[PDB]
């Protein structure tokens, strides 16, 4: 069964602001997502110093960027800690409620969208370039899940029966039609070099086809 949930009003409100505001510097979505991956990798690494069996689901700690022009997707893959079902439906949204308010406040004081990450809600910058975001994730403690949202005030969560991923997260960006520059290898390298050059995990940029 696919379950459908409503975003908290404040999140819905943040998402519409990100979709509707005129803001050309969309490219920062990628450093926000890579940074989320790096944090998630830090987390599993740390946890495994006191419980080595936490890496039975995979020793390798890395990030893959995978463009597919045929599907028009850019996928950010990591072997980090993953997210549980409670993370997906409740935990992360509760936390996010306070960062959203603060971010929205800051924007009315002349902050700009690029600073979203300082408020712990940078995930939602995905909606600068994606019409739909699909997140497949597996945490050691839980089953594999798929989250998706096209905004519009709702998201879904289902158990994922696709290919098992071991441990980690895939964020699949279904790009807006005018945002296909982020499928281009030279454009991606440029952004990773500009914004994400000092990440402490290998970042492999996959090419097509
Ligand atoms: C906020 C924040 C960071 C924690 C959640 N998270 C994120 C960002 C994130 C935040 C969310 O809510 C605030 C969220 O749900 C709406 C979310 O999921 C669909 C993601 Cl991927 N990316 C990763 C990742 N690659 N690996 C592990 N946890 C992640």
């Amino acid at each position: 069964e696919v379950e459908t949930f409503a975003f908290q009003a404040e999140i819905a409100q943040l998402m519409s602001l990100i979709i509707n505001t005129f803001y050309s510097n969309k490219e920062i979505f990628l450093r926000e997502l890579i940074s989320n991956s790096s944090d998630a990798l830090d987390k599993i690494r740390y946890e495994s110093l006191t419980d080595p069996s936490k890496l039975d689901s995979g020793k390798e700690l890395h990030i893959n960027l995978i463009p597919n022009k045929q599907d028009r997707t850019l996928t950010i893959v990591d072997t980090g800690i993953g997210m549980t079902k409670a993370d997906l439906i409740n935990n992360l949204g509760t936390i996010a409620k306070s960062g959203t308010k603060a971010f929205m406040e800051a924007l009315q004081a002349g902050a700009d969208i690029s600073m979203i990450g300082q408020f712990g809600v940078g995930f939602y910058s995905a909606y600068l370039v994606a019409e739909k975001v699909t997140v497949i994730t597996k945490h050691n403690d839980d089953e594999q899940y798929a989250w998706e949202s096209s905004a519009g005030g709702s998201f879904t969560v289902r158990t994922d029966t696709g290919e098992p991923m071991g441990r980690g997260t895939k964020v699949i960006l279904h790009l807006k039609e005018d945002q296909t520059e982020y499928l281009e290898e030279r454009r991606i390298k440029e952004i990773v070099k500009k914004h994400s050059q000092f990440i402490g995990y290998p970042i492999t940029l996959f090419v097509e086809k």
